[PDB]
């Protein structure tokens, strides 16, 4: 999405921590 670049840099912070989050914990 074209429009969703812009979305997605948000989306990213939450997602990003998230990655390593479900490694250890939940």
């Amino acid at each position: 999405g074209i429009g969703a670049v812009l979305k997605v840099l948000t989306t990213g912070l939450p997602a990003l921590i998230s990655w390593i989050k479900r490694k250890r914990q939940q």
